[PDB]
């Protein structure tokens, strides 16, 4: 079938022919798009994958690249399902594509996915990532590749050759400019590259709209519940190289009173089992905390200038389309994983005494003084021991410091900037969700609606689910191809305004129709975005 | 008339008999409670009245004590009825008694009033302080003195035999023994004595209450719009030095480069013309500002044994019965006086610079950070350009800073020390306003209906506005009498809950009935009362 044998820039494919509920969708899983990173090529930014003989199978999903596994809640589909699905090896750097069967008549817009994880974690391999609905019904080419995580990903040594670190961001970015030199043989437009992804993927997207060369590589951008610029996506080198020779010390590199050389250092970490990386892993960070990753993008003055709070602040994105959102509450998830008093298993009606310290696991760089204006913005002094009320209250400390308001502090800087950008509030639980009621729509539960997993009978949502992710996919596709996530010429009563500094509009996307809103927690966010800053940086 | 005739301590006094609405009064206006404090006398500690031969009239007002004149809008009611309405002098210690014709049956209660003026002006001759009413009908026994203000109140060198300061307080004790041992003779009880004053008298009553002396001379307190403890009402002693020898210094006293002796700095104060010191009053406040006075009760470590905040802060007043209250916009009336962009006579819808500055100046001792919390908590971030908002939002930080968030703290503060404490929100504005709509309802207006002017039909008020009146008449009465605002035993519909920690309970004292509340400005009074002060502590 040609529909399933395709001749890329470096050999032959045979892809597998994929049924979604609306029909059939070619599917081609597992193409190299780089010469495996392994053996002495570990923290090496990619090289591009040599051409091959025959005809490359590429009916099956590739192993995920090196990274921890969460246990926590063991058995939980909560959990689980952001887990690896196939095998763990520094041998990952594939991509997948999916088109419509048969492949389709002109060139299509290509939505490119990024995955995300902490910048530790993740893979295009994932359930929600199933781009087939997306390609079948919107009849869109989708593309979601692996991009190495963890230590793998951006270990670095600041200034050295043989781990200079953001080389993840390089495989994506590699990842895309073969999408712009091959995605044409599968029906795709190399003209309208609309890269979208989540958490730390989201933050990655930021990353290639403020990275000079991934610029010609993509024409739009979505960023879901995470940008470049917060608290948790970029370190600097100092910090970068500390935990880099600190992760190395735990793991004998390099071995007795040695040193001062990065080279010996690298080499010798280029020996440890991958595992031994990955178990120091969460030992570098330098206090405890919450939605704080080890091992991430790292202000090099190179994939970055200069950090991307200086570069959303005076770059040119004039011109730029731009959606980006939020779901209702970023920080629940994060809560179980290390702040006293709170659990899946019970309401997690915490103490005062409780969320006084959450407030310092969760804003780990504040000084006491900024604890406390955070305590003063986040208490109910009608009721400062409510335990319902402190509970929501450290959820929103996490989410608004991590998400929210660096969403906002981006889509205003942009608009401000040039770019049209558009805003939203996921805020539709879905039925299915296996994690308590008190997290309300966590970090990444919107993500099954944008892929339109519930458009499979089988996985059982409700039918306003259903249509509500048709509706969603519809925004997604449409921002995509014409960079407004509106009907098209058909103005099908509500409209989708674009955010901007002095109205500051933003959607309700849920069930409901469309329901513009003003300010994206206005007050909270001028607290953080604006004051904390310079409160921190007096303290 | 023997109604008209009454031998005091001092000796023999002869009434007027007023006509109320509903009906006769004995009025003895003008007794003498002191010796005049002039010549050598001036910045001394009050001396009793000697007695005196015949009989001493005292059918009308005497001299307002010695203070600076309103000009500002000249002719306008709503600043003259503030003004002196007698000559000035230093001659103007004298009390005021108001007692039903006839004379009552048995001991009735007394409500000794203190004007306010932020201890630089007042004078109990005013119109808004005719005890008449309240006398006429709750058949009070009503009485109202002169206390030296300003410079000759409280011009202080701390330390000094001739001017040891809080003196004008010294005045309203003295006044306060008088009516202890001679109110029995116009049918008072001098077994139930309720202080009663607004601004720097309620501030006063406070410093009763904080000093020991006072204790014995009073049982129930009220305070309006006004307390010891906030930002105005006291001076170190350090500052008050400061501010006298300055004022001293410009008014040639000690002349040349002399010095070091504060008796000879006092004696060369002592020859100045009353109207030489007023004139410098306003140059020695240390920056530019608002509700901040020149001279009010220094901290000397006698009259007040320590500060007002750690007075309320650990004195036991595991008894006192205090009702305690504020006005729907406090701040409005002191930003004419002062803050760029403000008028009585435009709407001042004032620009965002403009608010900027006037934080400034309504929160003089802010540091830079202080201030930028103040402006970071008083901003609407989705319209931080709004006029309209800009404008009440200054109104509510001179009002909170300086009158409701010390109301709450010494609430709070009181209630959890053992005190029964009522509290309450005036509202409503009366029809005779003279003011602009945008002041709502300013510092001082609530006067008018707690006297009972609605009551006098000429004056014109509305009949809602009579009713009121006499509404506010019996809560205040009640209080005198029982130490509860309350309808007697007659439990008529809405009861008024004492103002407690936990409940943080207060009532909307306006034309509807009452209407119980929670937590006065919680949040924002958080913000000064807690945080703001080790912010400025910090800075």
């Amino acid at each position: 079938d040609p529909q399933l044998l395709v001749r890329v820039r470096g050999g032959q494919l045979r892809g597998i022919r994929l049924k979604a509920p609306g029909g059939p969708v070619s599917a081609f899983l597992g193409i190299p798009f780089a010469e495996p990173p392994v053996g002495s090529r570990r923290f090496m930014p990619p090289e591009p994958k040599r051409p091959w003989s025959g005809v490359l199978d590429a009916t099956t999903f590739q192993n995920v690249c090196y990274q921890y596994v969460d246990t926590l809640y063991p058995g939980f589909e909560g959990t689980e399902m952001w887990n690896p699905n196939r095998e763990l090896s520094e041998d990952c750097l594939y991509l997948n594509v999916w088109t419509p069967y048969p492949r389709p008549a002109s060139p299509t817009p290509v939505l490119i996915w990024i995955y995300g994880g902490g910048f530790y974690s993740g893979a295009a391999s994932l359930d929600v990532y199933d781009g087939r609905f997306l390609a079948q019904v919107e009849g869109a080419v989708l593309v979601s590749m692996n991009y190495r995580v963890g230590t793998f990903g951006f270990l670095a040594l600041p200034g050295s050759r043989e781990a200079p670190g953001n080389v993840g961001l390089l495989d994506q970015r590699l990842a895309l400019q073969w999408v712009q030199e091959n995605i044409a043989a599968f029906g795709g437009d190399p003209m309208s590259v609309t890269l979208f992804g989540e958490s730390a993927g989201a933050a990655s997207v930021g990353m290639h709209i403020l990275s000079l060369p991934s610029r010609s590589l993509f024409h739009r951008a979505v960023l879901q519940s995470g940008t470049p610029n917060g608290p948790w996506a970029t370190v600097s080198a100092g910090e970068a190289r500390r935990r880099a020779t600190l992760l190395a010390r735990l793991v004998g590199c390099p071995p007795g009173g040695a040193g001062g050389n990065d080279t010996e250092l690298i080499a010798c970490l280029r020996t440890r089992p991958a595992q031994d990386l990955v178990d120091h892993e969460w030992h570098v960070l330098p206090q405890e905390s919450i939605f704080r990753f080890s091992f991430v993008p790292v202000v090099d003055g190179d994939f970055l200038s200069d950090t991307p709070e200086a570069l959303i602040n005076t770059g040119d994105f004039q011109d730029l389309q731009v959606l980006v959102g939020v779901v209702k509450d970023e920080g629940s998830y994060f809560l179980v994983y290390g702040v006293p008093g709170f659990s899946k298993d019970n309401e997690s009606l915490i103490s005062r005494a409780q969320f006084l310290a959450g407030v310092r696991i969760g804003v780990p760089q504040a000084s006491d003084l900024a604890a406390e204006a955070v305590v003063l913005h986040y208490t109910d002094w009608l009721h400062p021991e409510d335990p319902t009320h402190l509970r929501d209250a450290m959820s929103a400390v996490v989410g608004d410091h991590n998400v929210v308001c660096p969403v906002a502090q981006l889509a205003g800087r942009l608009a401000a900037q040039g770019a049209r950008v558009y805003a939203y509030i996921f805020e539709h639980r879905a039925s299915t969700l296996t994690w308590p009621l008190w997290m309300g729509v966590p970090h990444g539960y919107e993500i099954e609606f944008i892929f339109g997993l519930p458009l499979d009978p089988s996985l059982n949502y409700t039918t306003e689910e259903r249509i509500f992710a048709q509706r969603l996919m519809k925004y997604w596709t449409n921002f995509a191809r014409t960079g407004d996530p509106n009907d098209p010429r058909d103005s099908k009563s509500p409209q989708w305004p674009p955010y901007t500094t002095a109205a500051q509009q933003y959607v309700s996307l849920n069930l409901k129709p469309l329901e513009v809103r003003r300010g994206l927690r206005a007050q909270t966010c001028a607290f953080w975005n604006r004051f904390l800053p310079k409160l921190l940086s007096a303290t």
